[PDB]
C-alpha cells in the first residue's frame, strides 16, 4: 500500500489525545503543500530523519508551534488498483528541540520527525485558514 | 499532480552521446529498491520542491563537468484517472558539477530542471557503480 496522491487535508483543533476532533479549522488544498506531506507520509518507515516511537503521553500542545488533528484525504495503490482512503492523525509540529510528532488516532502508532522534516511541516501548516 | 509515479521497476542506463537524440548505447540497469524509490521521489517533486527548479535547457553544458552523465529510461507505474498505467521517460541526466548541481533534461523537449546539492547527493547514491 503506497500513497499515490493527496486531494486535501482537513484541519481540526487539537482538543484531545484520545478522540479525533470535530472542531474544524480549515482545509489545505495547495498542490505543493500536499505533495510535501505525501512524501513525509510515504517515508515514515524508510527515512533516517523519522523514527517510530512510543506515543509521547505527556506531550502537550503549548510546547509546539502548531498542533492539529488532521485528516489527509488520499489515493493509494494496492494490487495494481487505485483506492480512496484517509488517515486520522494528531500532529505536533516544532518543539523547542525542532522535533515534530505524528500520532495515528485510535492507535499507539507514532513517529518523531527531525529538524529537516519539521521545517517542511512548518511550510505545510503555515496560515491554515477557514474560508469565511 | 494528475500523474503520479507509484513505483519504478528499473532504470536502463545508456551512454551520454548526444544532446538531441536518445542513446541506444546500453551501459547497464539499476534494479535496487532503495535507489529506485529515491529516484521516484525526485521525479514526483520536480514542480513541488524548493531544491528543484525548472530552467531553459542548458545551451553550453559539457559532460566532462559532471561526475556522471547518462541517458536514462526509468521504467515505471503511475496513477492517472484512478488507473495504474505502465510508462517510462527518456531523460538526459548530468550529475554533480563543480557547484554540486545536477540537471535532468526530457529528451525531445524543452523541459529541463536543475537540482540542488541535496538532490545531487541522492543522485550520486543512485548512479554509483552502474553495471
Amino acid at each position: 500500500m503506497e500513497i499515490s496522491s493527496l486531494s486535501s487535508i482537513d484541519v481540526f483543533k487539537f482538543n484531545s489525545f484520545s478522540k479525533f476532533s470535530n472542531d474544524k479549522i480549515g482545509v489545505i488544498y495547495d498542490e505543493e503543500k500536499l505533495s510535501k506531506f505525501k512524501v513525509i507520509m510515504n517515508s515514515l518507515d524508510t527515512s533516517e530523519g523519522i523514527k517510530k516511537i512510543e506515543v509521547p503521553k505527556d506531550a502537550n500542545i503549548e510546547s509546539f508551534k502548531y498542533s492539529y488533528h488532521i485528516q489527509p484525504n488520499l489515493k493509494y495503490v494496492e494490487d495494481n488498483n487505485v483506492y480512496d482512503g484517509y488517515f486520522l492523525l494528531y500532529i505536533l509540529v516544532g518543539d523547542s528541540e525542532g522535533k515534530s510528532y505524528i500520532i495515528f488516532s485510535g492507535t499507539e502508532l507514532s513517529y518523531v520527525l527531525d529538524k529537516n522534516n519539521t521545517n517542511i511541516l512548518k511550510e505545510i501548516f503555515l496560515n491554515v485558514k477557514k474560508q469565511q
